[PDB]
């Protein structure tokens, strides 16, 4: 029963998950000033040409877009990552406000929402297994502000109305994630978590600096989902990101001067 409400949000998941705090969580504040260049980190490929998204879903926390991931279809590689890495889902946190919403903050800078596209490292062979794995992910997070609308999103706001509720799902094939990214690949890593539980510590993050741009409007139509189920007290779906965590002993690295 974990959420983002007034008595099981992310100050609570502790109890049933205690490596919320440990070692290696996420997401964390990316202190600009202390992230070194690394030389040694490698330009970032991102290979969705072939993407297959077959499906939108409300899981009752965000919403998830599917892809196929039964072959390398839409692949992450390069970057910090060794091997192959598989694109599964995406997915978004974004806030209430403008002012907050994203998971990731820059020198303490928040953003009014952030991208998460989930990716698998082949060699573990699937999803379930990767997660048990300390190089078993690698997420790829854009931060989101608002001006100007991202066309490229627009075919998942139209289709919101539809998924309104915790549990419903709809067909959503021919979405093309190449339209949600920024011009720039520029990036910070380092390894953290998953920011949801059962936050295991199987990520690497891979944070682009550059951030894209969504329209008021369309922000505005993430948040009249709901939490809840169908015919529940309505409890808008806002506010579901996690706080940054501490660092500990880890170096975010940047792969641009
Ligand atoms: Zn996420």
């Amino acid at each position: 029963h974990w959420g983002y409400g007034k008595h099981n949000g992310p100050e609570h998941w502790h109890k049933d998950f205690p490596i919320a705090k440990g070692e290696r969580q996420s997401p964390v504040d990316i202190d600009t000033h202390t992230a070194k260049y690394d030389p040694s980190l490698k330009p970032l490929s991102v290979s969705y040409d072939q993407a297959t998204s077959l499906r939108i879903l409300n899981n009752g926390h965000a919403f998830n877009v599917e892809f196929d991931d039964s072959q390398d279809k839409a692949v992450l590689k390069g970057g910090p990552l060794d091997g192959t890495y598989r694109l599964i889902q995406f997915h978004f946190h974004w806030g209430s406000l403008d002012g907050q919403g994203s998971e990731h903050t820059v020198d303490k800078k928040k953003y009014a929402a952030e991208l998460h596209l989930v990716h698998w490292n082949t060699k573990y062979g699937d999803f379930g297994k990767a997660v048990q794995q300390p190089d078993g992910l690698a997420v790829l997070g854009i931060f989101l502000k608002v001006g100007s609308a991202k066309p490229g999103l627009q075919k998942v706001v139209d289709v919101l109305d539809s998924i309104k509720t915790k549990g419903k799902s709809a067909d959503f094939t021919n979405f093309d994630p190449r339209g949600l990214l920024p011009e720039s690949l520029d990036y910070w890593t380092y390894p953290g978590s998953l920011t949801t539980p059962p936050l295991l510590e199987c990520v690497t993050w891979i944070v682009l600096k550059e951030p894209i741009s969504v329209s008021s409007e369309q922000v505005l139509k993430f948040r009249k989902l709901n939490f809840n189920g169908e015919g529940e007290p309505e409890e808008l779906m806002v506010d579901n990101w996690r706080p940054a965590q501490p660092l500990k002993n880890r170096q975010i690295k940047a792969s641009f001067k």
